[PDB]
């Protein structure tokens, strides 16, 4: 609705830098709203999605296995991973290290899990062979967040992002059960509660996942729709802002209080 964009042009005024958005229908593909949807932005951790999707594809092919075990160790750690500092003793399996890169946004998870697939580059290659031609993974954890003006490393646009997604979740791309196990990890949360989370209705279903990084980038990807059933796709990017977190994080929930409204 064109009052949700009101919001959106807003948040950039307020923020003081570009903001991406889409929202698309889920089952028809239909762009209902966007703005600067075909601009670049860093995805910061919004990438663990997509990557765990090129995991539960190797599954799918018989390459890799969701019980597999991976064995890591203190220097392996890299900044900001709460779930993988608790294991190093005895590893984590590839579901867990999943569970923990989307849920808990868990960086050395996320290395890890670059690690089985062939680093950044066979993410960009699964990327560009399920036709997204402009996503694009170039580096591990931590430089990844760097989010250096015009630099197109670990970028995606709001409208490639929100097709891939709705492609990941949907599409013949992954086995059902599959499908359904990277949702269901988009379901769990403990860190994007106050984003769209905070907006979101009593009953509603959502699906989601943060990113935040360096030169006040923030963003989030989502599945999200009325009666416990996801119905559309949000994506929504920011970068360049010198706001606080809660500053950046009020604008992000601003814009979903407004495209709930106008649902
Ligand atoms: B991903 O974008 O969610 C990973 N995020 C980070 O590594 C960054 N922040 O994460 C914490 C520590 C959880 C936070 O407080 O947002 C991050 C990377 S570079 C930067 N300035 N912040
Ligand atoms: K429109
Ligand atoms: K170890
Ligand atoms: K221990
Ligand atoms: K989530």
């Amino acid at each position: 609705h064109p009052e949700t964009l009101v919001k959106v042009k807003d948040a950039e005024d307020q923020l003081g830098a570009r903001v991406g958005y889409i929202e698309l229908d889920l089952n028809s593909g239909k762009i209902l709203e966007s703005f600067r949807p075909e601009e670049r932005f860093p995805m910061m951790s919004t990438f663990k999605v997509l990557l765990c999707g090129a995991v539960l594809s190797r599954v799918d092919a018989g390459q890799e296995q969701l019980g597999r075990r991976i064995h890591y160790s203190q220097n392996d750690l890299v900044e900001y991973s709460p779930v993988t500092e608790k294991h190093l003793t005895d590893g984590m399996t590839v579901r867990e290290l999943c569970s923990a890169a989307i849920t808990m946004s868990d960086n050395t998870a996320a290395n890890l899990l670059l690690t089985t697939i062939g680093g950044p580059k066979e993410l960009t290659a699964f990327l560009h062979n399920m036709g997204d031609h402009v996503t694009r993974l170039d580096r591990w954890e931590p430089e990844l967040n760097e989010a250096i003006p015009n630099d197109e490393r670990d970028t995606t646009t709001p409208a490639a992002m929100a097709t891939t997604l709705r492609k990941l979740l949907t599409g013949e791309l992954l086995t059902l059960a599959s499908r359904q196990q990277l949702i269901d990890w988009m379901e769990a949360d403990k860190v994007a509660g106050p984003l769209l989370r905070s907006a979101l209705p009593a009953g509603w279903f959502i699906a989601d996942k943060s990113g935040a990084g360096e030169r006040g980038s923030r963003g989030i990807i989502a599945a999200l729709g009325p009666d416990g059933k996801p119905s559309r796709i949000v994506v929504i990017y920011t970068t360049g802002s010198q706001a606080t977190m809660d500053e950046r994080n009020r604008q992000i929930a601003e814009i979903g209080a407004s495209l709930i409204k106008h649902w």
